[PDB]
């Protein structure tokens, strides 16, 4: 139930092991500056960050196109930690300054399934796509907490 | 030293996934906003803070390591006397940091790792929470349970509460 909504999670691979190596200052120091970064990507791309998940990201975008380049342009900063992305859309509730809804945690799952580096979106992100953004194949997956399988589609 | 301490006890909902998938998206809202309310209570009454929603959960702060275990004895009462959810806590303690409306370092993800190994209806404790509720004459707790947790090196021992 709710309105349309693109979300994009983002997650850092092995936070806790690197927290663990760096200490708590540097952390601090480093989810800092990562907070910064997305936020403006994320503006940059017409997004909000609806919620912050310690070391990454909930944010909403009204497009998928918008979504996918703010997830390619983040890879790119990144370049210049691992971070795994995944984006879904479909209805979803937007209550008080949260999302809400299994939409919201097929987007989790999608982010869940991807590698560090790596940019996953599901069918119907895809399927919205088909303006200078490329898709592999697809992988099959079984997502957890949902039955059967799903098609995931990481952007080149 | 960097951080203050503080006592954090994180609540997860038990495959809240499949349970969204089973009741709807209307059902689920109305009743992740009853569990969002029951919690934010007991916490209340325990002088804890709710700091922090992770969607089917809550990071909480205490200042005491007794008010975060009276706290989580009174959920999994209420959470009974309402039943259907499981809902697996976890209790840790240590410096973090404080910024913006959250807790980072590493005690919050170990609290967050404890939590993780919590079965639905328990509440797990870390050796240095059991240790500090020694003395207490109506806290309990079981022998304990040896395990490791990712993203730290060596074992912890992990106690739940009855
Ligand atoms: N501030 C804040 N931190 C959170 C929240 N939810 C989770 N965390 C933190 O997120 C961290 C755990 O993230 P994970 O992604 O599970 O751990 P990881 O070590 O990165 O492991 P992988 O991602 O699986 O490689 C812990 O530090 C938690 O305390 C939240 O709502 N707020
Ligand atoms: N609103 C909100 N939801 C969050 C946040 N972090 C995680 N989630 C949600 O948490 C849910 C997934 O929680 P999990 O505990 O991994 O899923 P689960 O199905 O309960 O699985 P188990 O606990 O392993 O049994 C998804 O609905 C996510 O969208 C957050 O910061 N805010
Ligand atoms: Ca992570
Ligand atoms: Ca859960």
């Amino acid at each position: 139930m709710g309105s349309r909504v693109v979300i994009l999670f983002t997650d850092i691979e092995e936070s806790t092991a690197l927290n663990e190596r760096i200490g708590d200052r540097a952390w601090v120091k480093l989810i800092s500056s990562h907070d910064k970064l997305v936020s403006d990507l994320v503006r940059r791309q017409s997004g909000h960050v609806v919620e912050s998940q310690g070391d990454g990201f909930m944010v909403a975008f009204a497009r998928p196109e918008q979504a996918v380049r703010c997830g390619i342009e983040l890879q790119r900063a990144l370049r210049r930690i691992r971070v795994r992305i995944g984006i879904h859309m479909g209805r979803s509730v937007r209550r008080g300054d949260g999302l809400f809804g299994r939409n919201v945690a097929m987007a989790y799952r999608v982010a869940a399934q991807a590698a560090g580096g790596e940019i996953l979106v599901s069918q119907p992100v895809r399927d919205a796509l088909s303006d200078g953004i490329r898709f592999d194949d697809g992988r099959e997956v079984e997502l957890k907490g949902f039955s059967g399988t799903y098609r995931l589609f990481a952007v080149l």
